[PDB]
């Protein structure tokens, strides 16, 4: 149904590309993880390779309005480096600096827009936004699954400018889509579920919609302490939504109703504190210490989540074990990443905290597929219409 790059007549025309290169960037705005730019490069090449012109698109972060820190000038010198070619960047969006560089952009070339969201109307779904990007090309490619969740100039009202001959969804696009949405529909079985993150709202509705699809569900993180809370658990300080003990109980019992086998952690890494510098302690979830907390799963846990796992011909995972940017505090999410990785499961990870634990333990290599779309792959994991998506279908 969704159109693609590859029935578009492309061939040594202009093309506009949208591509995710909204990067990880440290204090001194140098790239700390760019395998959203390497993961863009084959659309790229396959335009270049057709003979085009290209004029690439993206947003960096959420600028409240227009700095240097936001530039996409860091992005243009990496995949520069990336795809051994030089790329001319813009000063502007659709200012006159655009224009005239697109206007002059020969076969070959690539053009760099600035930053997307330093005109206000992108965020918004601005049909004049939209209009003025679409006027500097002939086609349109859309390769950014992750912003294809929201209605946006860039992915949702440009199309709009460009007829079903002259607009498709890149080869990134089409692999984010065919990954999330074979977990809705018929995945191989044991199909299991391992969910995380410090926050239950955070994926309650991702949690709706595969409980009736999957065999077993792991949850892990901060967002355990709320179901075993549900359950009657002391947590002691431990992060908890309160708001959310209800729908905690209620996932649990339907998942129970359906025959969902769901494994919470049995065992804990508990600390007074959350920092690397402060006493730790191995202890049973029935057992956090008056005032501590509890931040990592435990050993027991991670041996009875390797067990739950092991038979698995699918694993969904999203979202850490427990607070791994604290060294002390990243074993159970590192071990799980590696039991995920060296299983035989068809292993699909989200969330860029997931790909984080992922590539810190060594194991980015081994997974199917790690999604490098945020809350997009979980929006249609939801069951959600993705808008970006719609635009592109037939
Ligand atoms: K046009
Ligand atoms: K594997």
């Amino acid at each position: 149904d969704i159109i693609s790059i590859k029935d578009i007549d492309l061939a040594k025309k202009k093309v506009f590309i949208r591509c995710d290169f909204n990067v990880p960037q440290d204090d001194f705005l140098n790239i700390t993880d760019d395998r959203r730019i390497r993961s863009a490069i084959p659309t790229i090449r396959y335009c270049l390779d057709n003979g085009c012109s290209v004029i690439l698109a993206s947003h960096l972060g959420r600028p409240k309005e227009i700095s240097s820190k936001y530039s996409l000038e860091p992005v243009a010198k990496r995949l520069a480096r990336l795809l051994d070619k030089e790329i001319v960047m813009a000063k502007d969006v659709i200012g006159e600096d655009a224009k005239t560089k697109a206007m002059n952009l020969k076969a070959g070339e690539i053009l760099l827009l600035e930053n997307l969201r330093f005109e206000k109307g992108e965020t918004k779904n601005d049909e004049n936004l939209a209009k003025e990007l679409a006027s500097m090309v002939q086609v349109y490619i859309n390769d950014a699954f992750g912003v294809c969740h929201r209605a946006h100039s860039s992915v949702e009202a440009i199309t709009k400018f460009f007829d079903e001959k002259h607009k498709g969804a890149g080869f990134l696009l089409q692999k984010e889509i065919d990954f999330a949405s074979n977990l809705i529909k018929h995945p191989a079985r044991p199909f299991v579920a391992v969910v995380g993150g410090s926050k239950v709202s955070g994926k309650l509705q991702a949690l709706t919609n595969l409980l009736p699809k999957v065999d077993k569900l792991i949850i892990g993180g901060g967002m355990a302490f709320t179901f075993l809370k549900a359950l009657g658990y002391d947590i002691g300080n431990s992060l908890l939504e309160e708001e959310l003990l209800e729908e905690a109980n209620k996932i649990l019992t339907k998942g129970k109703n359906l025959g969902v086998k769901i494994y919470l952690p049995v065992d804990v890494v508990a600390a007074p504190a959350c920092s690397q510098d402060v006493p730790m302690k191995f202890v049973p979830a029935q057992e956090i210490p008056n005032g501590w907390m509890g931040l990592d799963i435990g050993p027991a846990s991670v041996r009875l989540f390797k067990e739950v796992i092991s038979d698995a011909q699918t694993i969904w995972w999203n979202g850490p074990m427990g607070v791994f940017e604290i060294d002390k505090f990243s074993k159970g999410s590192i071990k799980m990443s590696h039991y995920i990785s060296e299983g035989h499961a068809t292993s699909v990870v989200g969330g860029g905290d997931t790909a984080d634990v992922v590539a810190r333990a060594g194991d980015a290599d081994e997974m199917t597929f790690i999604s490098t779309g945020g809350g997009a792959s979980l929006e249609l994991i939801e069951g959600k219409e993705l808008p970006g998506v719609k635009a592109l279908r037939s």
